[PDB]
């Protein structure tokens, strides 16, 4: 395995070795798809913890969340379910990621806590949660996809993705307690904040995740007063 951390073979080896050593999670992921890095994925898991609230022992419940675009790694549910005993609905549109995510759930014996679903690509939350009338989800989380010489247009597409989540949230309302998404540039934040302000979303928060050279923002919102 390469010693140079610019090489994806080295990043993948480090991520997979970290997950085994610290958590006892063994994952298999293809170099064809985004290789998650663990420290940033953990920051977000902990931020979800802060958002959904600490429970006294007498009102402990199974926490339930939705990870939109779960990846080949199925990283956020594996971590959420392993650290915290959270249940996840985890969605994917990509066949290769779906196959891999399922395999990673099974191989870490977590099929009881994580349900991986392949949705259709024009769908987001509303189709996955349609005629759910029995429980309220505590959260959704999302690390969004980036959809000539200038696909930094790809990076800009994160805005339209989040707006779709905002769109679904406006109909689902209190069916989930906290909607959230990680953002790739701090200049995605101001327009999204203004979009929630003008739709009258009552509760909005945000935070920073820093891993050395790399900086991410996450935004979250709720229709609960
Ligand atoms: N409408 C949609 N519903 C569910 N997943 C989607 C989607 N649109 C794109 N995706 C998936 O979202 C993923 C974003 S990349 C994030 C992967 C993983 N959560 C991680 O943090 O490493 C991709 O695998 C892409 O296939």
């Amino acid at each position: 395995v390469s010693l140079n951390f610019k090489d994806p073979e080295a990043v993948r080896a480090l991520t997979c070795t970290l997950l085994r050593e610290d958590f006892g999670l063994s994952i298999d992921i293809p170099l064809e798809r985004l290789i998650p890095t663990v420290p940033l994925r953990l920051n977000y898991i902990h931020w979800v913890e802060d958002l959904i609230g600490h429970q006294d022992s007498d009102k402990s419940t199974l926490r339930r969340g939705i990870d939109i675009g779960t990846g080949a790694s199925c990283i956020y549910p594996l971590l959420g379910a392993t650290l915290n005993g959270w249940y996840f609905l985890a969605t994917e549109v990509d066949d290769m990621c779906f196959n891999y995510a399922k395999k990673n759930v099974e191989q870490n014996n977590l099929s009881d806590l994580i349900k991986v679903v392949k949705v259709p690509q024009k769908t987001l939350l509303m189709d996955a949660l349609k005629e759910e009338s029995e429980i309220i989800y505590d959260f959704c989380m999302c690390n969004p996809p980036f959809f000539g010489i200038t696909e930094i247009m790809a990076e800009g597409g994160e805005l339209e993705f989040v707006k779709r989540i905002i769109h679904d949230s406006l109909q689902l309302k209190k069916r989930l307690r906290w909607y959230s998404c990680m953002l790739g540039k701090k200049c995605s934040l101001a327009p999204l904040k203004e979009e929630l302000r003008i739709q009258g979303v009552p509760k909005v928060t945000y935070t920073e995740f820093c891993q050395g050279r790399t900086m991410r923002w996450a935004l979250a919102w709720s229709f609960y007063d």
